[PDB]
């Protein structure tokens, strides 16, 4: 209904999945808060608007429509008040920095070595499938208590959940355009239940050091546990983004480094630059690109738009992280950018709970990769395609090295 934005009626879901940055460049200039018809929602595209909405007292969390169809209730990302406080209290212990520092090295480093050992003498690899994804999922899976679930299965689950969660397209009547696209998310959930229900049965009676056992038991009266239906949606939140994103982020960081060969060389020579390299990678291609949202709780005016109460706004943090109000030439990867604030972990009460853990997973993985293969090069015969609007990352990363 905004006349000057009639061009947005012609934006497609496929276009946004393939490459959302041209449309979002226009949005940041034309309408930092804009209703995108194919998404069925207002979208926040700039750093100022995303930060304002994420931190405003007049907004609260809401799950996106496709996210809710995928995860149900109470997903930690979609709830507020006492339920959110309890779910944050449940997930935070293992994520506390002092706690992560106690065990993160002995968790991730042997995992990274195990996956490297499989290919480090080959002279070629596709790092998304052979390294970045397995290390990310094996690390978190072991932390959670899912040691027995193979990395290939954790990877399949996150991919199916991604596609269902981001199945956001709506038709001319505001109805989901592709209802069949939720079926694979439902199938993943059914598989997850079949594996995890017996584990929860065991943990209720026999608590252990796994994170999910602690989710059941922590803070509960004697002999009581949180109901499994109450915790499953947050398990699904983990089995999508927490499993997927460290792998996404380390792979994007590698693509960015390969794009600046002098910078790759600096980081291989001086691995203390790895954290900076990662932070720039997350800004450059944000793993959680436009997955979350907030909803107004009263009438508000944001970026000149008067919103009624009850209005959802999607937080396109991956666009915010290319805001030219903040960054020069944001589509260029540059290790030597000054260490400015970014929105790849969101903001406010619903900001990422796992930042410290995620940063260490990616750091340790990259350290081990460069120690193992110091002469790592991108295989320039192959293209790198990035995919995703809700969650974004490279679909492959072919590399080569002299053996
Ligand atoms: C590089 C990897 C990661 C990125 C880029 C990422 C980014 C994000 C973003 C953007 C959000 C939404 C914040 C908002 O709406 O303002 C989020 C939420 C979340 N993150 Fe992460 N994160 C990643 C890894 C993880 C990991 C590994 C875990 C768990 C161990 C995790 C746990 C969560 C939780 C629990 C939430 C929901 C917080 C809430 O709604 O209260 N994160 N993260
Ligand atoms: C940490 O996992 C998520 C974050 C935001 C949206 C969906 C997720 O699975």
């Amino acid at each position: 209904e905004r006349p000057d934005l009639a061009w947005l009626d012609e934006v497609t879901m496929t276009q946004l999945e393939r490459n959302p940055y041209e449309v979002y460049e226009r949005l940041r200039a034309e309408a930092p808060l804009a209703f995108v018809p194919v998404l069925g929602s207002y979208v926040a595209s700039t750093a100022e608007v995303c930060r304002e909405v994420a931190t405003s007292p007049d907004f609260e969390a809401v799950i996106t429509p496709a996210g809710g169809r995928t995860f149900g209730h109470p997903a930690i990302i979609g709830v507020n008040g006492d339920i959110h406080a309890d779910l944050r209290s449940m997930v935070e212990p293992a994520l506390q920095p002092a706690e992560v520092d106690r065990w993160i090295d002995d968790l991730v480093r042997p995992i990274a070595r195990r996956y490297l050992e499989r290919f480090e003498n080959d002279g070629h690899a596709e790092l998304v499938a052979q390294y970045c994804e397995p290390v990310s999922v094996r690390s978190l899976g072991d932390l959670l208590g899912l040691q027995e679930v193979d990395s290939d299965k954790l990877r399949e689950w996150f991919a199916k959940l991604n596609r269902s969660f981001t199945n956001a397209a709506v038709d001319e009547n505001g109805e989901f355009a592709n209802p069949e696209g939720f079926a694979e998310g439902d199938q993943a959930k059914a598989e997850i239940r079949a594996v995890v229900d017996p584990l929860i049965d065991k943990w209720i009676e026999h608590p252990d050091d796994s994170a999910i056992s602690h989710w059941l038991h922590d803070g509960m009266p004697p002999g009581q546990t949180r109901d499994r239906e109450y915790i499953y949606p947050t398990i699904y939140v983990y089995l999508l983004g927490a499993m997927q994103e460290p792998g996404h982020g380390m792979a994007s960081t590698l693509v960015g480094l390969f794009s600046r060969p002098e910078q790759l060389e600096e980081v291989v020579d001086d691995p203390t630059l790895i954290p900076r390299a990662i932070a720039e990678g997350l800004r450059w291609t944000s793993p959680i690109w436009s997955a979350t949202a907030r909803i107004s709780t009263k009438p508000v005016t944001i970026a000149g738009v008067d919103l009624p109460a009850g209005t959802p706004v999607m937080l396109s943090y991956g666009s915010a992280n290319h805001d030219t109000g903040k960054y020069e030439a944001p589509s260029q990867y540059d290790l030597h950018r000054p260490p400015l604030p970014h929105l790849a972990f969101g903001a406010g009460n619903h900001a990422c709970a796992g930042i410290y853990f995620a940063n260490h997973v990616m750091r340790i993985a990259l350290e081990e990769l460069f120690e193992a293969i110091p002469n790592l090069e991108r295989d320039t015969r192959e293209g790198v395609e990035f995919w995703g609007w809700g969650f974004r990352g490279p679909t492959s990363l072919h590399v080569t090295w002299e053996v």
